[PDB]
């Protein structure tokens, strides 16, 4: 009952590398999807993996006894600046798990409620640059919520501003993380590394590694220095003491978590709320509805946490955004063992799996036959959903450990901007997701017109 896996088209002695020299990878590998179904043989020269579609055959990958974590290209790359931070190592290195088990309790959905105000502080930043728009004026949306992701991360995280929103170019750590993320991406890309073409990406490239070490080490250091005690997620890793081995983080791997959370967590979730605006513009009575319910419950001229817990419609249009177009698409596995997939694959020990969360997000034996509609009540009776047909935030013990803080910043803002604007499409904007890491509507623009409701 072996079952032979269908392969796309391939490119001789490249096999199938050359379909991922594009702009748009993981919509190149969804349109594949669509053709060869919930599972695919993906070869390259040196290397093989299988992308699955289906939530039957995912189910099974999100099995921890069988499958852990795999590194992609991409994550080796990123390594060289995040080093052995949390999303960058392999489960079995001893500061993985020393790392997840001193932040878990930081990043709870309790410990949000401590953030919360350091949250509001960076969101009604946000709301205040709209309200002093112009009447001719527009919004860039993605670049706004990426000033705003980053400066909450910054902020909530190790009490730094970015001061994002009193800059045309940013804080020169975050244009170096950004150039650092672009070239790690751009490698995967790259015939002849050593090429003198090179040279000069070399060079800049070490010095935005140096620029963002010499800041967070400065941070770090002063805070040890002063004793200031606080409670933010650089205060948690200077105190707190992995209870299994008994011994805290060293210098080195705190700066690699601090980096490591505006990486992960900044255009993952600028991309959210971006996509969540978009639909919300593109479906009117979806908005409306929305809208209803941020004036029922943001009753305060700042929103409490208690209150963000009460936006149940706008957390459930956060999940449909999640669902169409989750912002950190795909996620590597390798098997720990010999293993048959779904009856029919054996797989021996080491064979790779990639996840396509968009396409098993698609998946119409799970969701109907409305995939692709934007319809934020499939999430009211989240019971019925089967195992791992819902993996925006990945798996298991590798699963994001901010998926807390981006919901509640996201629910937050998302609310925040519904209460005190209506919207307009102004452009009639036509969907172009830009991938590099994460997905984004590049592009995305709307005027705001202010409800004239005071902070
Ligand atoms: C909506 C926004 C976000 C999405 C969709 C997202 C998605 C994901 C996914 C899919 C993974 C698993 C990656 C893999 O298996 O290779 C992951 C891991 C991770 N994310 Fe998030 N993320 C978001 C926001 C955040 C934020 C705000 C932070 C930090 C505050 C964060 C920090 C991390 C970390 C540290 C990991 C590695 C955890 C571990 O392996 O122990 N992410 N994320
Ligand atoms: C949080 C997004 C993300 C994406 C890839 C690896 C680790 C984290």
């Amino acid at each position: 009952t072996i079952k032979e896996m269908p392969q796309p088209k391939t490119f001789g002695e490249l096999k199938n590398l050359p379909l991922l020299n594009t702009d748009k990878p993981v919509q190149a590998l969804m349109k594949i999807a669509d053709e060869l179904g919930e599972i695919f043989k993906f070869e390259a020269p040196g290397r093989v993996t299988r992308y699955l579609s289906s939530q039957r055959l995912i189910k099974e990958a999100c099995d921890e006894s069988r499958f852990d974590k795999n590194l992609s290209q991409a994550l080796k790359f990123v390594r060289d600046f995040a080093g052995d931070g949390l999303a960058t190592s392999w489960t079995h290195e001893k500061n993985w798990k020393k790392a997840h088990n001193i932040l878990l309790p930081s990043f709870s959905q309790q410990a949000m409620k401590g953030y919360h105000a350091m949250m509001v502080d960076i969101a009604v930043q946000l709301v205040q640059k709209w309200e002093r728009l112009n009447a001719d004026e527009h919004i860039e949306v993605p670049e706004d919520m990426t000033r705003l992701t980053l400066d909450t991360i910054g902020l909530c995280g190790f009490n730094y501003r970015f001061n994002s929103f009193y800059r045309d170019q940013p804080h020169p750590f975050i244009t170096s993380m950004v150039r650092a993320l672009d070239e790690a991406m751009n490698k995967l890309q790259r015939a002849n590394p050593d090429d003198p073409a090179y040279d000069e990406n070399k060079r800049q490239f070490q010095e935005d590694i140096k620029v963002m070490n010499d800041l967070v080490d400065k941070i770090i250091a002063d805070r040890k220095a002063s004793g200031e005690q606080s409670d933010d997620l650089l205060a948690h890793m200077l105190n707190g003491k992995d209870p299994e081995t008994g011994e805290p983080l060293d210098d080195e791997n705190i700066r690699y978590q601090i980096i490591t959370f505006l990486i992960a967590g900044h255009e993952t979730t600028s991309g959210l709320l971006s996509f969540a605006l978009y639909f919300l513009v593109k479906n009117p009575h979806v908005l409306q509805k929305a809208a209803e319910e941020a004036a029922r419950v943001l009753v305060d001229p700042v929103p409490s946490y208690k209150q963000v817990k009460q936006l149940k419609y706008v957390g459930m249009v956060l999940n449909e955004a999640l669902r169409l177009w989750p912002t950190a698409p795909a996620f590597s596995l390798y098997a720990k063992e010999d293993t048959v997939l779904g009856g029919e694959y054996p797989l021996e020990k080491g064979d790779e799996l990639m996840v396509l969360i968009p396409q098993l997000h698609r998946d119409k034996t799970i969701w109907g036959d409305d995939v692709e509609e934007f319809r934020p009540e499939r999430f009211e009776n989240p019971s019925a959903i089967p195992q791992h047909a819902f993996k925006p935030f990945g798996n298991g013990q590798r699963a994001c450990i901010g998926q807390q803080f981006a919901l509640h910043e996201a629910t937050l803002v998302l609310g925040m901007m519904l209460k005190h604007f209506d919207f307009e499409d102004h452009t009639n904007y036509e969907l172009d997701i830009k991938e590099t890491l994460t997905l984004k509507p590049e592009g995305f623009v709307v005027k705001a017109k202010s409800k004239k409701i005071p902070l």
